């Protein structure tokens, strides 16, 4: 491959230069003669496969610390060396797991949000060994990050995966989501997203309340055994009941969300070892609840009935009837948020925060890998500066990466 | 391998066996994807086997491979690149081409329309007053007194790069950008420095904010000269609010018809290099890009002003407001006008649908996400939520170097 490429902003006709896809560990999908970049998703490592990964995360880290090649950098890499002959494994510094966190992060190449990827608070929970013990460990994350209102973001660290028959897992792919519930004439009350996960909570032994929003259950699985019910405290659960500044009758809707965003089903992948349960939050961007939460067709579709009590010409679609709404709802959930004073970023300022995140990176870093697809706001593409920047997208670690749903794999104790 | 791509709003899984039948890169590779870049990075020996296959396929597409007529067609080619270093398509031949090339255009949300092209062969053009008069049927044809009908016309091939025909306008129909002294831009700032050229070729510009730019066409390898289309050609829409009384005092305008003149054609390894084809609007490409991108016409600001709206924080949301009522207007402006328009909601709709045609019948539609998507309100059309695969099939319409770049004069 190349060793420097080129990428063109034509809005403001800057380029920056990459050296950093240099460094590229994983596969994207993509070959030569055909790209994926749109496609969404396109038993352990063995003593000689993890040698060399560890060296390269470790070399990478006192390379951060500015000690490559000292002393502590040598005696580090023969200790872990001695370690993963003598036991197939070996175990992060909380140093060195506090550092990979953070860069997975800065990794994460559909992640718009990473000029904030060096202030993460780490919560080292490789100390657990049971369902209740995962429970207080993620209580203790919301309430942390969600610092009622003026959001941290967080990630929490359970124990790495070993033979891979003793996982530990979050089963919510977020810590909040609301239930969703399929009727007998086919209908969906609740958020239709969840109407799977929902069934498997009631089959364990939820009781639901079968309503718009209720809270989900957190479904934790420890040490490989089967995943156990526990209920969040409401109290630990903050939300916002969505208005409109201008339209009274908005409120009218019965509508609200959770403030904290929170993702649970990822992996994360330090220097070869595998943390299959690493619940991570931030604070929202608005278009994520206005525009998908809200407006999807198989999410909470409620363009047509905020249409209706907008008085929208609605059998033309060049009367830009879904359009007006969206904008109208979008609004609404900015000021809902603002209001209650709980964080929440305008996808106009989270892009242009990321283009000066992304330049900062080119220039300190030598690149910054990012997925235009993901990046680009779902809403007002084009008015935004990072659709018109140029993105080179790679793979590098540590990172977070997809994994099989947890009941699609689970051996049922 | 067979490749599926899915649809996260329905769950419709396609099946993609086209994309074996490949052979151009795409740039990306496995460990760096160039997805969102714009512009990612002939001997007789050369041309003959991409000759072979294209007549293999056209024989294949209209079901006598393997007849005389495919033989014969086979082995007169052979001995016409041989004795010329090159070779003349037949016009049945041409013509699948051109519909073969919009049909693999992975970049045009456009394509259910891709078998009704009109296509004229210009290729016994010889001057520049030629090429301008087979521009000016074109466009008259094209444009049909407001119902528009999707045209391509082709100049001769290349043969040696010294003799070029080329379309130096990028599109046929642009407005004039002029650089002020006050360091504002009066008319189209993407086109300032093509208009200062015009200019200093001996156009004499009107210097007002939408001037129809001059033609500049470059014949056999000759230096460009310039043509004035007569108005009465080119259609124009002004744009007016359906609610807004007050939209029509901005001035704003557009022209009816959308002509991209700057590409390359691309047949059995053939080099067409000045092929100017056209359609029709979808809304957003006027009221979103030429209106509202900061680098171009960039009215979102003065218009949000006549919305009385709160413009302090971005978080009011007010920009996208204004885009909306934008785009509403152009739309309600064409439609008013029995301009043929497509609004992005049945554009990306009629997409899909074609999509589906395309695997149906043909095993797959190579399709660039990063453009069909529109730039405003994405996620609130079908295509957003449909996984698409992007590869390089030939026929095609490729990118080429800016005339005023590689010419000598
Ligand atoms: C601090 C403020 C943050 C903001 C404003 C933000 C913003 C976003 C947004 C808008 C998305 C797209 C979400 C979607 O459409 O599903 C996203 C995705 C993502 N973010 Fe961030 N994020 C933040 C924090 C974080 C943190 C703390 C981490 C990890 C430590 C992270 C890692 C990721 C990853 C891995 C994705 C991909 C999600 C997926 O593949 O499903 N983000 N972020
Ligand atoms: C008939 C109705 C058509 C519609 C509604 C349509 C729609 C569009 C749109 C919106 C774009 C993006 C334009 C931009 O962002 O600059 C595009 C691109 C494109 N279209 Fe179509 N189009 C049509 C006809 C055609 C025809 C007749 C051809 C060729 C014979 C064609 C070939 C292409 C190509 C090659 C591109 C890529 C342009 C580039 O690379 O800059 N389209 N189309
Ligand atoms: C760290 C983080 C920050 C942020 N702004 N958003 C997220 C995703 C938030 C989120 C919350 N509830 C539900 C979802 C579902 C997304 C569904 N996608 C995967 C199809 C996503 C994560
Ligand atoms: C065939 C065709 C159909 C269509 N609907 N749009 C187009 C684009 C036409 C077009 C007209 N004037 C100006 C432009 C500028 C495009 C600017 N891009 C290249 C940066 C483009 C072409
Ligand atoms: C098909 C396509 O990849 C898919 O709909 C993507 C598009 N871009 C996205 N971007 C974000 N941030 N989140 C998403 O879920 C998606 N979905
Ligand atoms: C950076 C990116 O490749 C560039 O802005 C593209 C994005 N998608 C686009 N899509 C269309 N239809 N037209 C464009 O000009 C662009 N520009
Ligand atoms: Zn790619």
């Amino acid at each position: 491959c190349p060793r420097f490429l080129k990428v063109k902003n034509w809005e403001t006709e800057v380029v920056l230069t990459d050296t950093l896809h240099l460094k590229s560990t994983l596969e994207t999908g993509c070959t030569e003669y055909i790209c994926m970049g749109s496609i969404m998703h396109p038993d352990v490592a063995t003593k000689d496969q993890l040698f060399p990964l560890a060296k390269e995360f470790i070399d990478q880290y006192y390379s951060s610390i500015k000690r490559f090649g000292s002393k502590a950098h040598m005696e580090r890499l023969e200790e872990v060396n001695k370690e993963i002959d003598t036991t197939s494994t070996y175990q992060l510094k909380d140093t060195e797991l506090i550092y990979g966190a953070k860069h997975a992060w800065r990794n994460a190449s559909r992640c718009v949000g990473r000029i904030q990827w060096s202030k993460l608070q780490v919560f080292d929970a490789r100390d657990c060994t049971t369902a209740h013990g995962m429970f207080n460990y993620i209580c203790n994350h919301v309430k942390y990050a969600t610092n009622k209102g003026n959001l941290r973001s967080a990630i929490t660290i359970f124990p790495q995966r070993t033979d891979g028959k003793h996982d530990f897992r979050v089963w919510n792919s977020q810590l909040i989501r609301y239930a969703g519930y399929k009727q007998p004439d086919g209908s969906t009350l609740g958020d239709p997203a969840n109407v799977q996960f929902t069934e498997i909570c009631i089959q364990q032994g939820w009781k639901p309340p079968r309503g718009r929003f209720d809270v989900l259950p957190l479904l934790l699985q420890a040490n490989g055994n089967d995943p156990e019910l526990f209920q969040i405290p409401p109290e630990l659960v903050l939300e916002v009941p969505i208005r409109h500044p201008k339209f009274e009758w908005f409120k009218d809707l019965g509508l609200k969300w959770y403030g904290l965003p929170a993702v649970s089903n990822m992996l994360l992948e330090i220097g070869g070892l595998e943390f299959s349960a690493c619940p991570f939050s931030g604070w929202y961007m608005g278009t994520e609840i206005g525009v998908r939460d809200y407006c999807d067709n198989s999410r909470y579709n409620i363009l047509e009935e905020v249409a209706k009590k907008m008085n929208l010409d609605m059998r033309k679609t060049s009367s830009l009837w879904k359009d007006q709404a969206l904008v109208e709802i979008n609004i609404a959930v900015l000021y809902s948020f603002q209001s209650d004073k709980v964080t929440i970023v305008d996808h106009h300022s989270a892009t242009e925060s990321f283009i000066k995140h992304m330049e900062n990176e080119y220039r300190c870093r030598g690149g910054c890998p990012a997925d235009w697809v993901w990046i680009v706001p779902p809403m007002s593409g084009s008015i935004t500066p990072v659709f018109h920047q140029e993105m080179l997208n790679y793979r590098l670690t540590p990172s977070f990466e997809y994994q099989p749903d947890p009941w699609n794999t689970h051996v049922w104790k």
